[PDB]
C-alpha cells in the first residue's frame, strides 16, 4: 500500500471534489481547483528539472498560493524547503546554498530576498497565465514513499541551523493517524496558524486537506489580540484550533480574565511545543469544561511533527492535579517512544530517562550533517534492523502508561514557542570582533558576555548584528557583561 502525501490528498479530491479545501480572507478553493492549479504549477516544476529528491525552496507568505505551491512541488516529485521571509537574508542565502536550492517558489513582493541566486524563480502571483497553460491532470509516479517531502530547517547549536529530512512515508504515517486520532471529518473547519518555517504547519495542512475539511488561512492582525482571535475563530465557525502551548497559556489566562467565549463552532483544540502549566489546564477545566476537547501533542521535527498524545479532557481530576500534565502515548503502533537508560535499555515504570524515538515517524537525517546525524540517530543495539533518534528530552513513563515531559538535558530552549538552541546563538556572537566570551541563558533570553572593549550602546550594536544574522526570536532583550 505505497503512497505520497499528493497522493492522499488527489485519493480526497476524487470524492470531494467541490468541497472547499482552503479559505483565506482573500478568496477560497474548492478540492478541484486547488488540485489543478498545483497540477499546472507542477507541470511547470517538472519542465525546470524538480523531480523526486530535488530540494525546491519555499519563499511565500500564508495564502492560497503557498497552498498551491507545497502541493505542486511535491506533485512534481520534489521536497520543499521552507524560506521564511521575516528572516534576514545572510541566513535565507545560507539556507539556500546549504541546500543547493536552484528553484525558488515564490511571489514578487520578496523577490529581492536571497543574496543573489542564480537558480530559476516562479513567482507565483505575476506569472500565474504562464502557469495556467500547463496541463490539469494529476503527474503520475514522481516518487517513492522513501522519497523526501520535505526539508525545514531548525536551530542549530554548532552555529548556523540545519535541515531535518522528511521522507513522504513518514509524513503520509503521521497524518493518518492524525487524521484517526482527531476525528477529522468533511465537516471540520481547521485553523491554519503556524509558520511553514515550522513542521506542525505540515500538521495543520495535510491533516485537513488529505480528510477533507476546510483549511481557514489566519491573518497577522487575529493573533495581536486573544478576543480578536477569538472572535474572528467564531466568524470563520472554526472546529479544530492547532495552537502552540505559550499562545493557549495566553489564551487561557485572557478567557478568565474577560467573559470571552469560546466559538460555539469549536470542537477541539490541539497544543504542543513545550511543556503545558498544569496551573492553566486547570484553569481551563474550571472555565471551560471538557468541550472542546484538549489535546497535548508532542514531539520533534525529527520525529515527523509528533509522536505522543494525550488528552487532557479525559484526564481525571487526580491526574491533572498532578505536577506535571503528560504528553501521553504513542500516536500509533508503528510508533515507538522509548524512555531509555545510557545504555539505551528500557527503565521500569516511574524510572526517568531519555525519550527516545523509534519507528516510522524518524526522519532520514540531517541535511550534509553526517557527524551529527550519526550522533543523534542511532543503530538499535537491540534491533539492528532499525534506528533511534535520541531527543535530548528528558521523561518518564507512568505506572498508567502516560508519558510525562521532564526537560532537556541541553541549552535547547523554546523562546516565543519557536526552537532555539544557545549555542546558536553563543557561536554567532563569538564572531564579533568586540566579543570576547559569550553565554547566553533563559529566562525569554539574556546575553551574558565579557566584551574586548566596553562601548557604551554595545547593546543595540550586537542587537543590529544579530537582526542581520538570527531570527527576531534568536534576538536577546537584554545583554550583561
Ligand atoms: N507537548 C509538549 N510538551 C513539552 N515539550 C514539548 C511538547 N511538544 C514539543 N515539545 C518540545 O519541543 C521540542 C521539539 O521541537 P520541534 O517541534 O522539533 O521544533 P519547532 O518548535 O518546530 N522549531 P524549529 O524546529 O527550530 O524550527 C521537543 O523535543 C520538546 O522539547
Ligand atoms: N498542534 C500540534 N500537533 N503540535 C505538535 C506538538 C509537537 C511539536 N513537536 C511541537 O514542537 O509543537
Ligand atoms: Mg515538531
Amino acid at each position: 500500500f505505497k503512497q505520497s502525501i499528493h497522493q492522499l490528498f488527489e485519493t480526497q479530491v476524487e470524492r470531494t471534489p467541490e468541497a472547499v479545501a482552503v479559505l483565506s480572507e482573500q478568496g477560497q478553493l474548492t478540492y478541484e481547483e486547488l488540485n489543478t492549479k498545483a497540477n499546472q504549477l507542477a507541470h511547470y516544476l517538472r519542465t525546470l528539472g524538480v523531480k523526486s529528491e530535488t530540494l525546491v525552496g519555499v519563499c511565500v507568505d500564508r495564502s492560497l498560493e503557498m497552498v498551491i505551491g507545497l502541493l505542486a512541488i511535491l506533485k512534481a516529485g520534489g521536497a520543499y524547503v521552507p524560506l521564511d521571509p521575516t528572516y534576514p537574508r545572510e541566513r535565507l542565502t545560507y539556507m539556500v546554498q546549504d541546500a543547493q536550492i536552484s528553484v525558488l517558489v515564490t511571489q514578487t513582493q520578496w523577490s529581492n530576498l536571497i543574496s543573489d541566486y542564480q537558480g530559476q524563480v516562479i513567482c507565483l502571483d505575476s506569472q500565474w497565465a504562464k502557469i495556467a497553460s500547463y496541463s490539469q491532470e494529476n503527474l503520475v509516479n514522481t516518487v517513492n514513499p522513501e522519497n523526501l517531502a520535505y526539508v525545514i530547517y531548525t536551530s542549530g547549536s554548532t552555529g548556523k541551523p540545519k535541515g531535518v529530512m522528511i521522507e513522504h512515508q513518514s509524513l503520509v504515517n503521521f497524518t493518518k493517524l492524525a487524521i484517526a486520532q482527531y476525528q477529522i471529518t468533511t465537516s471540520d473547519r481547521t485553523l491554519q496558524f503556524v509558520s511553514i518555517s515550522f513542521d506542525v504547519a505540515a500538521e495543520e495542512i495535510y491533516v485537513t486537506l488529505c480528510s477533507g475539511a476546510t483549511l481557514i488561512l489566519r491573518t497577522e492582525e487575529m493573533i495581536s489580540s486573544i478576543p480578536s482571535f477569538v472572535q474572528k475563530s467564531q466568524d470563520w465557525q472554526i472546529t479544530v484550533w492547532s495552537l502552540p502551548t505559550a499562545y493557549w497559556h495566553l489564551l487561557v489566562n485572557e478567557l478568565v480574565k474577560s467573559k470571552i467565549a469560546l466559538p460555539d463552532s469549536l470542537r477541539l483544540v490541539i497544543i504542543g511545543g513545550e511543556r503545558v502549566q498544569p496551573e492553566l489546564v486547570r484553569m481551563w477545566f474550571k472555565n471551560v469544561g471538557n468541550f472542546p476537547e484538549l489535546i497535548n501533542v508532542y514531539g520533534p521535527t525529527e520525529g515527523t511533527i509528533a509522536v505522543s498524545l494525550c488528552r487532557l479532557s479525559q484526564l481525571t481530576e487526580s491526574q491533572r492535579n498532578r505536577t506535571e500534565i503528560p504528553i501521553g502515548k504513542s500516536l500509533g503502533e508503528n510508533i515507538s517512544v522509548y524512555v531509555l537508560d545510557e545504555t539505551l535499555k528500557t527503565v521500569p515504570p516511574e524510572t526517568p530517562g531519555e525519550i527516545y524515538i523509534g519507528g516510522t515517524a524518524l526522519a532520514r537525517g540531517y541535511l550534509n550533517r553526517p557527524e551529527l546525524t550519526a550522533q543523534k540517530f542511532i543503530q538499535d543495539p537491540f534491533s539492528p534492523s532499525e534506528r533511534l533518534y535520541k531527543t535530548g528530552d528528558l521523561g518518564r513513563y507512568l505506572a498508567d502508561g502516560n508519558l510525562e515531559y521532564l526537560g532537556r538535558v541541553d541549552h535547547q530552549v523554546k523562546i516565543n514557542g519557536f526552537r532555539v538552541e544557545l549555542g546558536e546563538i553563543e557561536t554567532v556572537l563569538l564572531q564579533h570582533h568586540q566579543v570576547a566570551q559569550a553565554v547566553v541563558i533563559d529566562r525569554r533570553l539574556v546575553a551574558y558576555l565579557v566584551p574586548h572593549s566596553t562601548e557604551e550602546n554595545l547593546t543595540v550594536t550586537l542587537q543590529q548584528f544579530l537582526k542581520n544574522k538570527l531570527p527576531s526570536y534568536m534576538i536577546p532583550a537584554t545583554f550583561v557583561v
